[PDB]
Formats: C-alpha cells, structure tokens, sequence
C-alpha cells in the first residue's frame, strides 16, 4: 500500500578497497511486486577503479524480491519508515568486504545510502587484475539468529579461464520501526547481471530479478 507497483531508485556509495576511495551514484527504476530492478551507476570520484567492478554490484534492497502470499515479506512491510542491512563478504583467497546500506522512502522513490569497505586482496589476485566475468545466480538462505533475520548465500564470480572464484555472503537485516514482524525461515533466488559498460566501468547498467520460495 505504500509500496507502488512501479518505484524510483536513488543511491550514492562511498568507499574504499585496498586504500582506493571511490564515489558512486545510483538512478534506477523497478518493480517491487514482480520482483525486478535496473540502475544506472556512474562514478564520480576515483575512476577509473583499479579493482573488478563485479564486487560492488550486490551492494547497490530485498523489497524488489517476489513473495507469494504464504511467507511473510518483512521488507514490504519496513515503509514508508524504511530499514538497513550490513554484510560481510569473505572471499576465498583472504579478501575481506563489509557493507551496509540504509534505506529510506519518499514518495515514490527509495533513497539509499550505501558504504562499501574492502581489504585484504591480494595485488596478484582475480580481483585487482580485473580478471572477474559475472557473478552466477544464487540462492539466499533466510534464518532468524538471535532475533535478527538473516541471509547467507554462497556466491561464485566466474574468472577467465573458466574457473570460479568463491565468496561467502552473511546479511543482517533489520526494520526500522520496532515489531515489525520476522517472517519463518525461506529461500531468495537471485540473478543480477551487468547489462552494459562504458571502457573503464566509469557508467553501468545493472540488473537483478529476484523471487523468494520455500524450497
């Protein structure tokens, strides 16, 4: 009922991985109900990245996820107040994420606010020698652990060479508004894809869909 079938995205991330700061703003629609988004990103300081886009695009909102009626949708019902998440993502070879994203609603349109922290990745690795080719669609384990609804997913960046470079994600979600019910446990099936680049990744267009499902 807040929630409109069709929503604007507005978005700026800060950051900094391996020491290089970076600014990036996000301008995108999507669909809420059906589960589907896009976002036009530019970089606005710190171009070109010296590091493997394909890193950033989960940070830049499980609202525009597909819920059937059988399991409670614990982010269509955070608005208009909103609510934030924080994840840590632990790559294979050492390189070490955390990221956090707070989001808010005016109107017809999410506001979010996003910083993304990265360490840890070796100079010889898949990820500073941009060597990564997408990542492979996922699938999102839905808990509550101490009160707290969580996500984990096991994710793969396919690399050149066709090998798979593997990242385990942990997400805590948490609604602004108190007694905001926690939905039971479930499943979030995820696909995001880089649609188009410029040269250096300094302008991309992202896209993901998304279902929930109970096995």
């Amino acid at each position: 009922s807040a929630i409109k079938p069709d929503m604007k995205i507005k978005l700026r991330m800060e950051g900094n991985v391996n020491g290089h700061h970076f600014v990036i703003d996000g301008d995108g629609t999507g669909k809420p109900f059906e589960g589907k988004q896009s976002m036009d990103l530019e970089v606005k300081e710190g171009g070109p990245l010296p590091f493997a886009f394909d890193i950033l695009t989960t940070a830049f909102n499980r609202v525009f996820a597909k819920y059937p009626d059988n399991i409670q949708d614990y982010f269509k019902q955070s608005f208009p107040k909103g609510y934030s998440w924080e994840r840590s993502l632990t790559f294979e070879d050492g390189g070490i994420c955390n990221a956090r994203n707070d989001i808010t609603m005016e109107g017809d349109t999410f506001y979010n606010k996003v910083r993304f922290y990265g360490t840890n990745f070796p100079a010889n690795g898949p990820v500073m020698q941009k060597k990564t080719l997408k990542w492979e669609p996922s699938t999102e384990k839905m808990y509550v652990r101490d009160g707290v609804l969580t996500g984990d997913v096991e994710m793969a960046l396919l690399l050149e060479g066709n090998a798979h470079y593997r990242c385990d994600f942990r997400t805590t979600y948490k609604a602004k508004e108190k007694g905001v019910k926690l939905p039971g446990a479930h499943f979030v099936d995820h696909c995001i894809e880089i649609l188009s680049h410029d040269k250096d990744y300094n302008k991309v267009k992202l896209y993901e869909h998304a279902v929930a499902h109970s096995g």
